[PDB]
């Protein structure tokens, strides 16, 4: 299993507001490295979702949302359906290793999944991650996959690192009070 003790990186909190997600971090590592968190469906399955990879861009994969669909463990039990790893299938857009991946998130909003754009560019040592959450309908959106994503990013530094994973929840719920209070709407469409 890889896991570096490399370098411990720093961030910043994203300032004003986008119709999609924009977070652009610092990882450890050449760009390959990092990548194998995003390949690797064992370890994944620890910092997001258990999945292997398919053959076809365009192709659907199965994966598991697992607990919050990153870790639990013990719940404020104001969730238990999203305590269980629930099985679903998903496309994957475009996979090119190592540098860009693309797929298609949990479509709970109305019209169809807003996509996930993983590009990855490498420095002198280091990669930047820039995650595009794309094809968003609005700020509901965003905070529909609010619930648990982009919290995702403070356990992949923290492994990344090499060092231990932060509070989940409250960093869920902290990230998740700022949407609410943000922008939102209640954009469910039941066919």
């Amino acid at each position: 299993m890889t896991s570096p003790s490399s370098a411990f990186p720093d961030g910043h909190g994203a300032r004003l507001d986008a119709q999609s997600i924009r977070f652009e971090r610092l990882l450890p590592g050449p760009i390959e490295r990092v990548w194998a968190w995003l390949a690797d469906a064992d370890k994944r399955a620890r910092w997001l979702a258990g999945g292997e990879l398919p053959r076809q861009p365009g192709q659907t994969f199965e994966l598991h949302f697992n607990h919050a669909a990153l870790t639990a463990e013990t719940a404020p039990a104001r969730y238990a359906q999203y305590d269980r790893p629930i099985v679903a299938r998903h496309t994957l857009l475009r996979c090119e290793p190592p540098r860009v991946l693309a797929l298609t998130w949990g479509g709970g909003a109305g019209e169809a999944p807003s996509e996930v754009l993983f590009e990855l560019s490498e420095a002198g040592e280091q990669v930047r991650l820039v995650l595009t959450h794309t094809r968003l309908a609005d700020r509901a959106a965003m905070l529909d996959v609010a619930g648990g994503w982009h919290a995702h990013l403070a356990v992949l530094a923290g492994k990344l690192a090499g060092q231990a994973p932060p509070p989940f929840w409250t960093t869920l719920a902290q990230a998740e009070q700022d949407y609410e209070q943000r922008l939102l709407e209640h954009h469910h469409h039941h066919h």
